[PDB]
């Protein structure tokens, strides 16, 4: 029923498997629109737990935001109705637990997407990179906030400022992952936990997830502080460095950033 | 001088030992009223540090909220004056450190109670479960907030959505516990730390504890968000699933949750 | 040049080395004024990353606030324009990453200072203590907040209430440090990471750092709560214990705290 | 068409006239559901401005909440999905100006309803009463906040604590009303203002209205403060005085309030 | 029963009359202690409304804070435990309405005290001044907040920056006062209103008063902004101008302020 | 001196007279840069109060934002470093009182500018309008908040949704203006007040002004709410209606708005 995902439901658990490997499951508008439609279709009383996964043996879980669809004009790359911003809101408001079951490497916006989900179970060979400083992208407040609820600030700043991949073992040690398992155990481990969750009280799960959502969002600031930050972000997405980040990716070369 | 607790004072350290083993130290009104009286009586200048403990050899530290005192149908089970809500506020506002020294298994409200205390030192054989989703309970905002200050969101969501016990070793790894020790060393280790804290400046301890309390609570939201969450909670504590959770527990059978 | 720091630039990396070993790099006004001048001088487009370090072989990284410079009594010791409060604001608002490269022991205000920096890389032999309860000091809200973004509340309360040192290995485990390395490798490891960060997009790093700073501060409270805390702090800095803490340190004896 | 309202369109202006005079336009569930449907149906680009009115000559604009439909005992009378709570949210979120055009007396929930609208224009003979203290009702935070954006706190407390009606002339002087007009000029005056607003930029009006709505709601508090207020409200809606207020109103006698 | 106040009970209304004419009802610690004891004594179910008043015929309602009890310099003059701060908190938290009935001139902290009360009814000859800029006093955030809930910002700034007295008629027009009456009618007009309030539901009044209090306080800021303000206040109470303002009053001369 | 302003100092009062009459004191960058420099140059201890005025006899006080300089492409017209946004921040942070002394008509951004100042004294013939809905402009959160601290919400909505001029008498009645005087008395009245203020304690005035500024700004919201509002504002400044409003103004014709 979907071009870019495959859904299998057994009992009360649904697995949403990405079907966009020819583009390394990059978060293009057409891929995200399918993922959201699939989730909306599973918002039914008889579904109690969702798993998100890439196909078995994927080297790349998701290559993150489709760099071709990043606006290189004068507009904000991560506005409120950007597909990545829509799917993280939808995951976080969804009244059922969503488990990210990760095999392969996770990049940029896709790292934010799994951090927005409720649990992350990962193969021992998976790797995680947060990439905006590679491309000159001024990541937005909501998007950065979504990266701060698991690991501490010093770890988050290392991940962002270096853009270096971290292993699953390190991602477990710093609090980003729930569980790391050998890849041959990943599906069996994840289905055991999803089917267990699906026997618990769904209305209690939904209200507790929504309470955590609101508490997690409840770092408040005044209008002047947000407008000041928006001005700073606009100076970045208007920058020569932002154009250079995109151009360098599309030309398959290393960017030369100059601080303008 | 209390029916349900025993208090020992060693210089500047007070040990409050539960005496409600016939009910597995369940957080009944009569038990919590004695605990709160004991704490109030120890709010004196020559006391500097409190330890909360179950008796030596306890299999169960606390079975959590007394399910017989949970209101069935229509009343908020976790309103502001509920005993569990009163004791977590009292622990958090108490101007001396309160150390939970844990032997045995810890369940639901009792897990929130040790999470509200300042330090947790646990036996290597202790276990920890958060149980609302077993019973259909819409846990309240303040109570959920009290579970978010140590382990990250993904870990808290695993504990709540699974209601599965975690070991002391895992609870240490994820940041819930301060120390794990062999049960034979638990009392000596905890008293050594309490005596050490009691040599320090108590007015500085009290103000720093209060600063951490107000900073930990400073996740603010507007009245409409709180009323929306209260409406969601009422729908859960009015639900068939909430009645089925209570009944299933009291009848020792597996609940059948249907999502209304 | 500077009397109390030495600055070296290697390509786009600047290393600020303390030069106040005769006072164990205590945070005196004259030392902090030099550190702040050196940091302000390095806010240039050809500088991409800052390392703060003590001299190679230092037993003591920093002994913390200069206890001679604490007000005698009846005056807030951690007011907004105190040197420690100035340097942490400056580190946090600085538009380049600041890495604390730690060899030796870290005490009190100096622990808050490295916690305010972006990344901490430490020698396997370094140690960390938070000391206000040794001296009777009512640490301020901003200062305490700066200690809560890495490790959990129970961990922070143990560090503050015991004032006991922790090892680099424990500091790694609880989320305070990024990396622990053998002292012989510390400089090479830190420089390699700083050089790596120096090729990334500086405007993206600066706006993301500022987004994290704003989100990290966005725990808000009403005026009454702040004034209530300030009144509690004033009762501490007016106390006999505060005078006894100061006196004991200078006279080189154990304080006798009495709770007034 | 609608059973309980009549809608007329004059170019870009829609007038919604109450048709529930046999029950003095009391805010029963069936009347509010019709009013909300009529508003929803007018959320189309060719409508620019809404007027809410009672029929010409009405002695009673609205008698407020239907006292028969108030939750009888132990149930929150102003929960999130109560009709009065739903209509005020809808009015405030509606992307066109809504003008309350008032002829006759306004009572209780109907006063909060016109206060939630964007402008109020009233007949010189109209009167206004806020009545919960007559019935023993614990008015909810959102509802009280809606009464606080026009007149000062001393004026709102006088209105609520006395439940005394005020004249249109006094309501204008204290800032509740935009305009007071002779009854035979009311309809003409209101329509010329609605037509004038309808010539202005609708997307600008919508975003400015929504900005005012969020700034008006942005009085934020922590969870414990909300739960404490909810507990106090529950003690009121559980009180004998709350029963006495309802019963006295329905039996047409003076209530005897005793303070429990 | 009190040295410095006289209490009369009329049915369910209590009238607390100042008896400190010798010092023009300046808010000395001992006067405020009796006023607070009198309030505490009246916190009984048989009392439904309080009036605060000066004696009949008073030229001065209250000369405001006792200038002789302000500190000489280098100390916060309006700390949390100051008598003016205590009495405004107690009036705002008191579960019965408190009406200020004003005959005579109102100065400084006494103007804040009546503003903290629920309703103000004043004689046509009464006058109102806010005086901190006459004395060089840095008024505190809570205190300034208490002046902003009735008149608009421009009016409040005029009152504070000019320290010029305003008439009762002007105070009515700008929203400070509920009612202005001829002095011969003041006592019976105020009592008629207090008797009317005393017939209403007291639990409903108490919860609505508490809801208004927390909504009024719910302007939230981060710790850094509060500490920044406190630093600015400290510069003022450390200033030569603060000492000049205190000296000029003592010496009965016009202060010469210089901005240091 | 300054091309676009004239400054006269009388004792401790500085009168800043607009000198941009050929564009009716529209807020061009060149005019605002001169006003800000003149204000900065007056930040000296010997200056105690500022008056902002148009030239004596002016029909137009200020024609508002320069519509030729409004980003007429598709970028934010009211971004953080726009001249109107800069001058309102500078007026509000300025440590001396700033009185707007108004003769003539005040439009749009110029209305926000006088609302941001401390006191407004106006000629009886002056008039005031807020005009964004004439041009299709999505006024920003900070700008809208600057209009909400004097009159109530209903009055602000009437001013904005109608864009109709109000008289000085109406502006006084609704709490926008401090005083209205005959045009012949305007200088005498305003200078008498400015000289009176100039006798008072400047450090007390500066800290109380900053306390009001912070309290006035302290309506806080979460990142998601800000980003949602920014998305809505962008849809408006990208609209055909925004282009129509600008074109219509340039072509001296009535705009025809269509809701796209
Ligand atoms: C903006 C946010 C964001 O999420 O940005 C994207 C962040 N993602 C990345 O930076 C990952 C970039 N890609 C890679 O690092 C490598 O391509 C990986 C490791 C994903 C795969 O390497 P592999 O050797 O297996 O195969 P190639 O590199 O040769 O790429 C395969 C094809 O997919 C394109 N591709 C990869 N990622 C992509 C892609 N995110 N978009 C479009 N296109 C792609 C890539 O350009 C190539 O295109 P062609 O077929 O035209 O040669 S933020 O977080 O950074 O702020
Ligand atoms: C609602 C909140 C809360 O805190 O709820 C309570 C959560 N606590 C639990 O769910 C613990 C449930 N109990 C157990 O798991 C086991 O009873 C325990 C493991 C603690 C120990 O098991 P053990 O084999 O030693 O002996 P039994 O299960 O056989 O029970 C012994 C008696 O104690 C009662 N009991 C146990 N816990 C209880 C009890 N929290 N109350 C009343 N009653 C009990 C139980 O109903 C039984 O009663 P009878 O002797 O009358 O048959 S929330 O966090 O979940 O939202
Ligand atoms: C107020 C905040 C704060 O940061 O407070 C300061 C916190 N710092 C400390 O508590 C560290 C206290 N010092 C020590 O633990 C030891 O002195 C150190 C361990 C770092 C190393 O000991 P070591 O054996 O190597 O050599 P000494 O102890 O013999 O001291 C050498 C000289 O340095 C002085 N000293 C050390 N720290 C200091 C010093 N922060 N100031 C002034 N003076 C000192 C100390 O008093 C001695 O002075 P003399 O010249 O009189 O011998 S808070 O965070 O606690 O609230
Ligand atoms: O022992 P415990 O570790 O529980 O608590 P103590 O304060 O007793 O720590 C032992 C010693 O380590 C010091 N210490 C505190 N912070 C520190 C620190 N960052 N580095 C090294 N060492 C420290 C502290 O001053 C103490 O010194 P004494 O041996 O003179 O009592
Ligand atoms: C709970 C909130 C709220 O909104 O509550 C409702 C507040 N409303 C009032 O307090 C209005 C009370 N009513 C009046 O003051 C008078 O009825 C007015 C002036 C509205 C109408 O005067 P009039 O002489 O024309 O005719 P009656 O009093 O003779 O009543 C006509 C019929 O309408 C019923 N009625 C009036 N208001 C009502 C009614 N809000 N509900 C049901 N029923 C009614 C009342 O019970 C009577 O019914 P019967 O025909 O059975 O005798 S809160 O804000 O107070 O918290
Ligand atoms: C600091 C805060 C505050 O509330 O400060 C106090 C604000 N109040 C004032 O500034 C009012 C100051 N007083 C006056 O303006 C006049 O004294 C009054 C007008 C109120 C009445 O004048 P009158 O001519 O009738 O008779 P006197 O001036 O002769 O004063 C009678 C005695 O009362 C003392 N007095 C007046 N107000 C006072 C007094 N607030 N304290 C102590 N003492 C006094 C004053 O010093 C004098 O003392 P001796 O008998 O020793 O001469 S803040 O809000 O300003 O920031
Ligand atoms: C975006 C914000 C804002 O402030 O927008 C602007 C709001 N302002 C207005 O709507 C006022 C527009 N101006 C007028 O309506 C009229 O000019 C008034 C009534 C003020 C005065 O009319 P009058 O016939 O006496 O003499 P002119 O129209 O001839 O103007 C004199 C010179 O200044 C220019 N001017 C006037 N207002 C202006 C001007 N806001 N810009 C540029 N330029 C101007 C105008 O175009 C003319 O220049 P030229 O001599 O080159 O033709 S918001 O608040 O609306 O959102
Ligand atoms: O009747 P009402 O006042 O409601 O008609 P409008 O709202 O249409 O505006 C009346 C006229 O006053 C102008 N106006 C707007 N602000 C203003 C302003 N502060 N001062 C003076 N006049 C203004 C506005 O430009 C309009 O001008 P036209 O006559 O050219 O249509």
């Amino acid at each position: 029923a979907y071009q870019y995902v495959n859904v299998v439901t057994i009992n009360k658990v649904a697995v949403i498997e990405f079907n966009y490997g020819r583009k390394l499951n990059a978060l293009s508008k057409v891929f995200i629109d399918d993922l959201m439609q699939a989730l909306s279709d599973l918002n039914r009383p008889e579904i109690r737990c969702i798993i998100l996964r890439a196909p078995s043996g994927s080297k790349v879980f998701s290559a993150g935001h489709d760099i071709h669809e990043l606006p290189s004009g004068g507009r904000d790359p991560l506005s409120y109705d950007d597909p990545l911003r829509q799917i993280t809101r939808m995951i976080q408001k969804f009244p059922k637990p969503i488990i990210s079951m990760v095999e392969g490497s996770v990049w940029g916006g896709a790292f934010e997407m799994i951090m927005s989900s409720d649990l992350i179970i990962a193969a021992s060979t998976s790797t995680f990179s947060m990439t905006p400083v590679n491309l000159g992208v001024p990541y937005n407040l909501v998007g950065i906030h979504n990266l701060t609820r698991d690991a501490g600030f010093h770890i988050v700043k290392e991940l962002i400022f270096t853009a270096s991949p971290i292993t699953a073992q390190r991602a477990l040690a710093v609090g980003i992952l729930n569980h790391v398992v050998e890849v041959e155990e990943l599906e069996d481990f994840t289905l055991q936990m999803a089917h267990h969750i699906s026997e618990k009280a769904p209305l209690a799960i939904a209200v507790i997830k929504e309470e955590l959502r609101v508490l997690g969002e409840a770092h408040t600031m005044n209008s002047d502080e947000f407008e000041r930050i928006q001005g700073m972000r606009r100076a970045v997405y208007d920058s020569e460095d932002y154009q250079e980040g995109m151009n360098a990716f599309l030309e398959k070369r290393k960017p030369n950033f100059v601080g303008h």
